[PDB]
DNA sequence: TCGACGGATCC
DNA sequence: GCTGATGCGC
DNA sequence: GGATCCGTCGATCGCATCAGC
């Protein structure tokens, strides 16, 4: 069945108003997404921080519209080191971060422009585009290696500051997180190995699934739909895009949204409200 | 994701 | 710039 | 031996590249 995201809750569990609004979006081709009016949607949402995944766009080719964007003037981009039109992430912020870094510190895993770490006053933001296990599961062996290194990196990071992790984590954690769980247990994104990695990420860092924490029993809430077979119009999709939080920030959590109606990609954007 | 193939296996 | 083919992806 | 089931196994959509010129 179709899904309607509930209204934005903008106070914390103690009624402190939301001070920080982060939006994350796998744009699936940055240039195409801008031509499909993505930035119009971003300007109306007016986030304080905007994280993009799968930009498929070198730093030379970044369209001009992105400079004329003064609510998000501090902009950071990572592209693969030797693979054009593939992967890529960016982070755009209203306020400059204290410190920005690329990758996780493991050469093996830092060649495909997938991770930006931005340290602010009260917390660290990681945005990530996790490697897809691939058709026929060709990259499943590599993904489990990625998962373990990524988990260890985030565990280290969260021991020093509160952590927000957002982005396309390329796994649907539980059967409620996709429309066709039965038909997809040997497919990328829903293998038992990918579901276990997510579980161990939640437990080992530790982190909480912001959206599932607030709506633990809400089905049909998805962030991705394949372009094929008109899946989006039937809401035959997957929840692949997350905000994961240090438990300490759970009392700062106001809401975790899914903007199902914003068009322009095969993912919709997700939006996080925090009281900091 | 879907339909079309199989090759089972029951009524 | 243009065609046609390939890589990638839930 | 005619009908439903049940595991593969191809053809879709969309973006961006590449090879050639
Ligand atoms: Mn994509
Ligand atoms: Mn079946």
């Amino acid at each position: 069945a179709l899904y309607e995201d509930p209204p934005d809750q903008k106070t914390s569990p103690s009624g402190k108003p939301a001070t920080l609004k982060i939006c994350s979006w796998n744009v699936d081709g940055l240039r195409a997404w801008i031509k499909k009016k993505g930035l119009d949607w971003v300007k109306e949402e007016a986030p304080d921080i905007l994280c993009l995944q799968e930009t498929k766009c070198s730093e030379n080719k970044l369209p001009a519209e992105l400079q004329e964007l003064p609510g998000l003037s501090h902009q950071y981009w990572s592209a693969p080191s030797d693979k054009e039109g593939y992967s890529g992430v960016g982070l755009l912020s209203r306020q400059a971060p204290l410190k920005v870094s690329y990758g996780i510190g493991d050469e093996e895993h830092d060649q495909e422009g997938r991770v930006i770490v931005a340290e602010f006053d009260s917390f660290v933001l990681v945005t990530a585009y996790v490697p897809n296990a691939g058709r026929g599961l060709v990259r499943l062996e590599y993904r489990q290696r990625w998962d373990e290194a990524f988990r260890k990196f985030l565990k280290g990071l969260a021991s020093r500051k509160p952590l927000v992790l957002c982005g396309d984590l390329n796994v649907a954690h539980e059967e409620i997180d996709l429309r066709n769980p039965k038909g997809n247990k040997k497919n990328a994104g829903f293998t038992p190995q990918e579901r276990q990695g997510f579980g161990e990420l939640l437990q080992a860092v530790p982190l909480a699934d912001s959206f599932r924490h607030l709506y633990p029993n809400t089905p049909y809430a998805y962030t991705f739909w394949t372009y094929m077979m008109n899946a989006r119009s039937k809401n035959v999709g997957w929840r692949l895009d997350y905000f994961l939080l240090s438990h300490s920030l759970l009392p700062a959590l106001c809401d975790s949204k899914i903007r199902s109606k914003a068009l322009g990609s095969d993912h919709c954007p997700i939006t996080l409200y925090l009281a900091l």
